[PDB]
């Protein structure tokens, strides 16, 4: 069984082996992007921290308009320099604040097993 959790080392593993219904019981949120920011999943945990329905966001580009405030350095541009790259694995925090409170989450990128796609996880700080 698996037991992934936020920062988990080998997440992108877990990941890859769990359904759409397991993504939505992970206690984080979790979207996976592919390699332009466009949204191709996002899970409930995530659409209760951004109060929306996650089919409301599928195919939206996150960095344009989605999550505006993430179109910086430091997360925009840390995610397209882990997507050329092949290695995206950071973490760090942040404060979503676009159509929302402004709210204070811990970001984790990674790649993502399958192809042209990249994991964004968030929890709540
Ligand atoms: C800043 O504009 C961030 C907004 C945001 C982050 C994450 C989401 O899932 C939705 C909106």
């Amino acid at each position: 069984m698996e037991h992934v959790a936020f920062g988990s080392e080998d997440i992108e593993n877990t990941l890859a082996k769990m359904d759409d219904g397991q993504l939505d019981g992970l206690a984080f949120g979790a979207i996976q992007l592919d390699g332009d920011g466009n949204i191709l999943q996002y899970n409930a945990a995530e659409g209760d921290i951004t109060g929306q329905d996650p089919k409301q966001v599928i195919g939206k580009n996150f960095f344009k308009d989605v999550a505006p405030c993430t179109d910086s350095p430091e997360f925009y541009g840390k995610f397209k320099e882990g997507v050329a790259s092949g290695n995206l694995n950071t973490m760090f925090e942040y404060t979503f604040d676009y159509q929302m409170t402004p709210t204070k989450v811990k970001v984790h990128m990674k790649k993502a097993l399958s192809g042209d796609s990249y994991w964004v996880f968030v929890k709540r700080v």
